[PDB]
DNA sequence: CCGACCGCGCATCAGC
DNA sequence: GCTGATGCGC
DNA sequence: GTCGG
């Protein structure tokens, strides 16, 4: 919040480039700058001071001067007044509707929450659930509620097979007092990078969760990735809790650390760390860390027995989850 | 300059 | 049916 | 939009 004005501005510019301009790199450029400045322990007094941080170049430096001077940015004021941009931005807030779909809907006159509702026939399954819970997915989840959700999931998973290990990751694992959703890493001895000794490993869990009415909907589902909706049970006479987004990722047991590193994030932190890995000659995904051969082709998985082993490989001092919130 | 910008699962489409 | 490109998301 | 070679 120290530099909240500036970071909000950069985020708005990032989302604009992503949703309207469909310019992913400009999007990521603004995000990075926002991230670097959010972490900066001083109240920025000028663009120049900001340019000193990696990620802030000449352009963002100017915008920061304009912002610090007037408390606003013309580029944004104009964008806010543009109907197409505003429409596209709004629609992209529905889960399942990205930049393309949003622009197409607008081409059909479907630009508001009202238009989306009377045109359900024009939405795929995911987008349909996104609209249904449009308001709920906008609410944050207090950590207290994340703890109740954690307890349900672990206990339910345990009932299916005592050997399943479910680990809540994402911002929750990073210690956040509130999370946008719940992220669950799931492992089972029958599933290793070596073999899948038992089928329906993810299915059984999803099934058990739906049975106790925890999982309410399904956006998408595969052998290793589940993307849906869940809701805590409410007591007698009390207003029921909001529906929450939930992701469940089944990863080979023997590749847990690369998996938990990945799911703990943050997303930006992962991008920076993977980028750094490359510079050091490695490549990192959710399954392994491999060296980059002379020809650039990835080599064989390197042995890993902790998240720290991954950090060491790329010559980075270990960073506890709570400090990976970039 | 100017090329790189992390890496991957699922849903959906077009071409065969 | 399949493979691959594209959208969307984590 | 920013950066490093
Ligand atoms: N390499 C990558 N990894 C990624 C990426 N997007 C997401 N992720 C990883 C890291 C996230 O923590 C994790 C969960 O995804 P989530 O969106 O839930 O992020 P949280 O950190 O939990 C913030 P919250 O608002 O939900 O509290 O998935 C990506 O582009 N590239
Ligand atoms: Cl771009
Ligand atoms: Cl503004
Ligand atoms: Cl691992
Ligand atoms: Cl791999
Ligand atoms: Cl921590
Ligand atoms: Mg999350
Ligand atoms: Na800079
Ligand atoms: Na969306
Ligand atoms: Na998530």
């Amino acid at each position: 919040t120290l530099n909240g004005g500036i970071t909000d501005m950069l985020t708005e510019l990032a989302n604009f480039e992503k949703n309207v301009s469909q310019a992913i790199h400009k999007y990521n450029a603004y995000r990075k700058a926002a991230s670097v400045i959010a972490k900066y322990p001083h109240k920025i007094k000028s663009g120049a001071e900001a340019k000193k941080l990696p990620g802030v170049g000449t352009k963002i430096a100017e915008k920061i001067d304009e912002f610090l001077a007037t408390g606003k940015l013309r580029k944004l004021e104009k964008i806010r007044q543009d109907d197409t941009s505003s429409s596209i931005n709004f629609l992209t807030r529905v889960s399942g509707i990205g930049p393309s779909a949003a622009r197409k809907f607008v081409d059909e006159g479907i630009k508001t929450l009202e238009d989306l509702r009377k045109n359900e026939d024009k939405l795929n399954h995911h987008q349909r659930i996104g609209l249904k819970y449009f308001g709920d997915f906008e609410k944050r989840i207090p950590r207290e509620e994340m703890l109740q959700m954690q307890d349900i999931v672990l206990n339910e998973v345990k009932k299916v097979d005592s050997e399943y290990i479910a680990t809540v990751c994402g911002s929750f694992r990073r210690g956040a007092e509130s999370s946008g959703d719940m992220d669950v890493l799931l492992t089972h001895p029958s599933f290793t990078s070596e073999s899948t000794k038992q089928p329906k490993l993810l299915h059984q869990v999803v099934e058990q969760l739906q049975k106790v009415h925890f999982i309410t909907d399904t956006l998408s589902k595969g052998e290793t990735k589940f993307m849906g909706v869940c809701q805590l049970p409410s007591k007698n006479d009390e207003k029921e809790y909001p529906h929450r987004r939930i992701d469940i990722r089944l990863i080979p047991k023997d590749q847990y650390y690369c998996g938990v590193l990945y799911f703990t994030g943050s997303d930006i932190f992962n991008k920076n760390m993977r980028a750094h890995a490359l510079e050091k000659g490695f490549t990192i995904n959710e399954y392994t860390i491999r060296p980059l051969g002379v020809t650039g082709v990835a080599g064989e998985p390197l042995p890993v027995d902790s998240e720290k082993d991954i950090f060491d490989y790329i010559q980075w001092k270990y960073r506890e989850p709570k400090d990976r919130s970039e």
